[PDB]
């Protein structure tokens, strides 16, 4: 009677979203999800709680793991 560890992959970078308790988390599969260390909630898509805010987007647009010394570039 269990579902299982949602998704099978470890994150690469994590950053707390401003204003919202959500935290942008990137992965190795050139992806990114939203986590909530306050409500132990972890989704795969952008929840409404964030829908509307620009910050949430900006973060996803320009990830930290990338800047600050690019690997490929």
């Amino acid at each position: 009677g269990s579902s299982g560890s949602s998704g099978k992959a470890k994150p690469v970078a994590t950053a707390p979203i401003p204003g919202t308790p959500w935290c942008v988390v990137w992965t190795g599969d050139e992806r990114v999800f939203f986590y909530n260390p306050t409500t132990r909630l972890s989704m795969w898509d952008r929840p409404d709680d964030l829908i509307g805010r620009a910050d949430v987007d900006k973060i996803i647009q320009e990830p930290p793991h990338k800047k600050s010394g690019p690997s490929s570039g």
